[PDB]
DNA sequence: GAAGGGGGGCTATAAAAGGGGGTGGGGGCTCTCTTCCGCATCGC
């Protein structure tokens, strides 16, 4: 994966904009899908 | 037919006369925010 780094996501964070370049989440399993690769 | 020659008109100078014509001078690249339109929704 890629995501925005340097002075154009600096831009991004200041110049506080709807549509981010990258757009990302990140996703935390909770339950016992976390430690089982088939479960998540 | 080329070339020199001769005769005559053009040029300026003043001046008057009177009118036509010439001349010049007026006039009828990217990102963000705002606005407008179509739609579906309820309401009465």
């Amino acid at each position: 994966k890629n995501v925005t780094l340097g002075v154009p996501r600096l831009k991004e964070l200041i110049n506080i904009s709807k549509k981010p370049k990258t757009p990302s989440l990140t996703v935390f399993l909770l339950g016992q899908s976390a430690r089982d690769a088939e479960r998540a």
